[PDB]
């Protein structure tokens, strides 16, 4: 294909294709030999060896000292201290067992997921497809099933895009740092003890083999691609060889061309291993506090404590999952949710209930989520996420709004995260302090009990503070409620209380983009709908200043502008910093 293994070549790949931006919600699952112990977390293979750890204590009490009863015994099978045979060995329901992958995929489809798939290989050295490059796989050992192909075929049967998650970099960058050294070269491959050049080649070879095997639409990657400092006390670069990373990107993007598919690869947003030119940034167990461009995603888990099933595990509420989805989508991201089957392949009913509830929401209110795009302001209200990876899911109430809009940019969806007891929704960013003219607001509708049904909202007034909307009769109960505001000729450009707005015409009219406090480079402004060379005026809010830069990303000649309206020379702006005074 046309891609070469260089940054410059692979940069030209379209990172986030339109189907992926339309999709919004996906589901994957950490299920593998690391689940076998059903203890602590998916890091059990690492921590069972850790000096003085609870996991080591548990392991020693249950199986044996890890120096004798090593991690590989979960894959190959061994008796525990009470004589019970232990092995990762799911058995299909069609064979009399408890593993029903078809039922799990139907549950996932029912949740509203538009992409789905397995962790194909975590940090633990176990490839879960029929692998020639890695003998540590579930066709050779355990269930004698190509689990990744089974999942992939079922995802395609059920008309979802296929995501495959790969975490095989940390395998040799410290995950197994406390495992005994071995001279068994097969066992070295499991435990990440091969020579580093061989491990770097194996990282690529695993990707190549997997992606030719199941042709994924998205390849999700974990950290240690190039994340120095993130691999704890292990002495190493916490990285994959740069050449092998580039070979992966070129190989996958070339296969995408060959297959006639727009493919996606993701990586952890703090990791430096790929570039946000051609790969999508993934925020782990969290997401930004602000609207971020370019398009990004969250991957979060149904449990706070683990990605993989453990005995006694507790789960987030449906409310937290739906409100968090709305938050990410409003901020220009997708949300990929991890679920956690037990070692025997059963999906616990508490998890099924969460997925069912998400699906009830999306099947009713999907118009406000699927196929939408972020507005320029993501939302309003007192309940907000902290921002960053490893932060708490959102749980909001009737005081909170999240915005989305249609592709035609003349419908604004106002999603309220609870039913207002006062029967009032006040939208601050559509009030007159926001300098919003509502002459073009043609209709306000409440989305009803099933998709495509609307209840007319007849009473509203625009105050200084807000567009004050009086609600019709409460529809069937739901985790959030959606107002649909339809405009003649496009949604108005709001003036943030603190922030700015930029325009394509010289007099603060025309195409516009509202900006919060923050830093907005050429990529941001372009994706928001206004190439910076087309900016011809800016309105800076009270208590705010804006600094215009000629450069792409806060370099070059700069000019500071205080509160008020200002004309801007065509082709003079590349990026903008909006700051509180
Ligand atoms: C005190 O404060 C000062 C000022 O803030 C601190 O200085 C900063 O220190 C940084 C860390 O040393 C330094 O960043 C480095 O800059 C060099 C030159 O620009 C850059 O090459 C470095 O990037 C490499 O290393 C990082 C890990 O730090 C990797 O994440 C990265 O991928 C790069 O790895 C490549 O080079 C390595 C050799 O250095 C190879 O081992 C590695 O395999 C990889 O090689 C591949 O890629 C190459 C291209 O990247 C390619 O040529 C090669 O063939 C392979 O394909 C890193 O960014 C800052 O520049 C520096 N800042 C200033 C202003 O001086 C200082 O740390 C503070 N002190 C303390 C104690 O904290
Ligand atoms: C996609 O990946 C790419 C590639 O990795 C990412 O690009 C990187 O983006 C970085 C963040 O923008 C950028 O760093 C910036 O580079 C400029 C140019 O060297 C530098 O001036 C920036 O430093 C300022 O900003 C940082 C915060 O980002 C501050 O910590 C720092 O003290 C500097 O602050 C000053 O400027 C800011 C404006 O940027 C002000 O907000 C701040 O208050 C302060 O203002 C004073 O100085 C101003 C003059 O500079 C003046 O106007 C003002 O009045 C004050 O006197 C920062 O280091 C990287 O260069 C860039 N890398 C590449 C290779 O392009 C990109 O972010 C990724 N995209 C996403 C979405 O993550
Ligand atoms: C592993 O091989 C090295 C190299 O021959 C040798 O020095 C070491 O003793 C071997 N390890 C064990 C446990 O015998
Ligand atoms: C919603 O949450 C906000 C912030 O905690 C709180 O001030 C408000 O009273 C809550 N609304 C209801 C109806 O509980
Ligand atoms: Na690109």
């Amino acid at each position: 294909g046309p891609y070469e293994a260089t940054w410059e070549s692979t940069d030209k790949h379209n990172a986030a294709p339109e189907w992926y931006r339309d999709a919004k919600f996906g589901v994957y699952w950490h299920w593998g030999a690391f689940t076998t112990a059903q203890y602590a977390s998916e890091w059990y293979p690492r921590n069972m060896y850790e000096p003085d750890s609870d996991q080591r204590k548990h392991h020693t009490e249950t199986y044996g000292p890890p120096e004798e009863w090593g991690y590989e015994n979960f894959i190959k099978g061994a008796k525990d201290k009470k004589g019970n045979f232990v092995q990762f060995k799911p058995v299909l329901k069609s064979k009399g067992g408890e593993f029903d992958p078809e039922a799990i995929i139907k549950i996932v489809k029912g949740s509203g997921a538009r992409f789905a798939g397995p962790v194909a290989e975590h940090h633990d050295g176990f490839s879960m497809w029929d692998s020639k490059v890695n003998e540590w796989n579930p066709v050779n050992y355990g269930p004698k099933l190509d689990l990744v192909k089974l999942w992939a075929d079922l995802v395609r049967e059920n008309d979802m895009k296929l995501v495959i998650a790969m975490h095989q970099a940390y395998n040799y960058n410290g995950f197994f740092q406390w495992a005994p050294k071995t001279n068994d070269t097969s066992l070295q491959k499991l435990l990440g003890q091969l020579p580093r050049d061989e491990e770097d080649q194996l990282w690529f070879d695993k990707h190549r083999e997997m992606l030719d095997h199941v042709q994924p639409d998205i390849i999700w990657n974990d950290f240690s691609l190039d994340s120095p400092g993130e691999c704890g006390s292990f002495e190493g670069p916490c990285a994959v060889d740069e050449q092998k990373r580039l070979e992966f990107l070129a190989y996958y993007f070339n296969r995408g061309e060959e297959w006639g598919k727009e493919v996606v690869t993701t990586y952890k947003h703090h990791d430096h291993g790929f570039r946000n030119t051609s790969a999508v940034d993934d925020w782990e167990r969290g997401g930004p506090s602000n609207l971020v461009r370019p398009y990004w995603q969250t991957d979060d888990a149904i449990s706070a404590s683990s990605w993989s099933y453990t005995v006694g595990i507790k789960y987030y509420s449906s409310k937290a999952m739906v409100h968090s989805l709305l938050d990410r989508v409003s901020k220009n991201g997708n949300m990929l949710l991890n679920i956690s089957p037990m070692a025997n392949g059963v999906l616990p009913e508490e998890q099924i209930k969460v997925l069912n509830d998400i699906g009830d929401f999306l099947s009713r209110y999907g118009e406000a989520v699927y196929d939408t795009r972020a507005w320029d302001i993501y939302g309003e209200g007192p309940n907000q996420v902290e921002g960053g990876s490893f932060t708490a899911p959102l749980q909001g109430n009737s005081s909170d709004i999240r915005f989305t809009r249609n592709k035609e940019d003349d419908v604004l969806y106002v999603t309220v995260l609870g039913w207002p007891e006062d029967n009032l929704v006040s939208v601050k960013n559509l009030g007159s302090n926001a300098l919003v003219d509502l002459e073009s607001l043609k209709s306000v509708e409440l989305l009803g009990d099933k998709a495509g049904d609307y209840v007319k909202v007849s009473e509203w007034e625009q105050s200084k503070d807000a567009l004050d909307i009086t609600l019709p009769s409460q529809p069937a109960e739901s985790l959030a409620y959606v107002l649909k505001l339809t405009f003649d000729g496009g949604i108005p450009v709001p003036q943030p209380e603190r922030g700015a707005a930029v325009f394509s015409k010289a007099d603060a009219t025309g195409k516009g983009v509202a900006l919060a406090l923050g830093t907005f480079d050429t990529v941001f402004l372009t994706e928001a709908g206004l190439k910076p060379e087309e900016i011809r005026s800016i309105r800076v809010s009270d208590g705010t200043k804006a600094t215009l830069f000629s450069g792409f990303r806060f370099t070059g000649e700069s000019k500071e502008l205080s509160a008020g309206e200002h004309e801007v020379e065509d082709g003079s702006v590349g990026s903008i910093v909006v700051s509180k005074i």
